[PDB]
């Protein structure tokens, strides 16, 4: 029941609390599951203080509950007090992951082969993701669950959308951050994502590491050189365009210089991944059909939504009070006596 001067509470079904890191908002334990015989992770979370904590919570449950694939981490179960009142923390039960691809890459360089199978792991499990029309927009090495090198699972919907490329109109992790974004909810945004985490599998180290957005951009510029006058003028914002000038004019990087050793089927595919206009970059079902993915790209072996998905009544401006009930009513399944 307590771990580390912290109570945990999540008897009598999970015992045998172990720490394995904490982050948001609460630790995380491995305990044991006595029904399924199985040791799982637990992530406890007390987001009832802050609107924006309540919002992603309330987004990753009502994804992750509706999800299912074999790439995409699932929520076995999720314990919780009786009553609104009573609950300030909520226990989310998942699959025990024993690493991340941002712990694995701080200590091994991958093979080819294993870049190439991971590779295929993430697209295979962001095609079904895709397909769903849902962004997950913030895809990162540390949001990438690893068991064995043939055991991989997304995580993290915190700051899942569903795609609406109208819209127009808190923003995703910098260094994977697609440059249409810094400049002005596409499905384009995820397929960026990758091809930094396929870069950085490449090299053990973020292709683009800026300190600030406006740096951000200095990189990715640095590396694809300056953008045409098309890829110009699809920057609907005014600076950019006119921040963009002033520029010091760069050329393009060829992608064999910046990595000798890699495969030139995995640069190929990366350069379509990471390319400025978000209109000419590669698409999910087009990434998997890649040469490079040739020998595990099977259309009737990769699972996709049976529906598309669409929250039933939701989006932000709605205060932390209201929120919470929506919570207390989406893991309300997980408890005793319920009906309907
Ligand atoms: C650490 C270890 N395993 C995990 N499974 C789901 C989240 C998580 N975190």
């Amino acid at each position: 029941e307590m771990v580390r001067g912290q109570v945990f509470d999540v008897g009598p079904r999970y015992t045998n609390l172990s720490y394995i890191g904490e982050g948001a908002y609460g630790m995380v334990c491995s305990a044991y599951d006595n029904v399924n015989k199985v040791r799982v992770a637990i992530k406890k979370i007390s987001p009832f203080e802050h609107q924006t904590y309540c919002q992603r919570t309330l987004r990753e449950i009502k994804i992750l509950l509706r999800f299912r694939h074999e790439n995409i981490i699932g929520i076995n179960d999720i314990i919780r007090a009786p009553t609104i009142e009573q609950m300030k923390d909520v226990y989310i039960v998942q699959d025990l992951m024993e690493t991340d691809l941002y712990k694995l890459l701080k200590t091994q360089h991958l093979s080819n082969d294993h870049i190439c199978y991971f590779l295929y792991q993430i697209l295979r499990g962001l095609k079904y993701i895709h397909s769903a029309n849902v962004l997950h927009r913030d895809l990162k090495p540390s949001n990438l669950l690893l068991n064995t090198t043939c055991d991989l699972k997304i995580c993290d919907f915190g700051l899942a959308r569903v795609a609406d490329p109208d819209h127009d109109h808190y923003v995703a992790t910098r260094w994977y951050r697609a440059p249409e974004i810094m400049l002005n909810y596409t499905k384009s945004i995820d397929i960026w994502s990758v091809g930094c985490i396929l870069a950085e599998m490449l090299s053990n180290r973020p292709i683009f590491p800026g300190k600030h957005y406006l740096d951000q951009l200095n990189h990715i510029l640095g590396i694809l050189g300056s953008p045409s006058q098309e890829d110009l003028n699809c920057i609907i914002n005014l600076k950019a365009r006119n921040y963009l000038l002033s520029l010091p004019h760069k050329n393009k990087v060829p992608w064999n210089r910046l990595f000798p050793n890699a495969d030139s089927k995995a640069l190929d595919l990366l350069d379509k991944m990471l390319t400025f206009n978000p209109h000419k970059r590669i698409e999910v079902e087009q990434a998997l059909a890649h040469p490079y993915l040739e020998q595990y790209y099977d259309p009737s072996d990769e699972p996709i939504a049976e529906a598309p998905f669409k929250f039933d009544m939701e989006l932000d401006d709605l205060p932390k009070e209201k929120l919470k009930e929506l919570i207390f009513e989406e893991t309300a399944r997980f408890q005793p006596g319920y009906r309907s």
